[PDB]
């Protein structure tokens, strides 16, 4: 079991204040992350753990299949 | 244990012209990815296929996991 949600879906659907309180970062760090609109996923474990990671295929533009 | 080479080891040990030919990208795209050193790995599927991806933890570098 493990709650997997994007940093923007957990901060927007639950609140950036709680996403920054669980990750420790400040609201300016969670807002800057959403500002980069990059691949920032959030791997929260049932133990109230927050494991945000970054994963984006290169390059940034262009289009390819997985 | 697939072939995992960094975009810098495949473009420097083989050439940025060949690495861009497998990923079908621009030479300035592999040069900017190497200049940003944003954890850009190059996974070459055993089928001679290429799959460059990005992967970095948040925020800077998790010191202790859980």
């Amino acid at each position: 079991m493990e709650q997997r949600i994007t940093l923007k879906d957990y901060a927007m659907r639950f609140g950036q204040t709680k996403t920054a309180k669980d990750l420790g970062v400040y609201q300016s760090a969670i807002n800057k992350a959403i500002h980069a609109g990059r691949k920032i996923f959030l791997t929260i474990n049932a133990d109230g753990s927050v494991y945000a990671e970054e994963v984006k295929p290169f390059p940034s533009n262009k289009k390819t299949t997985a």
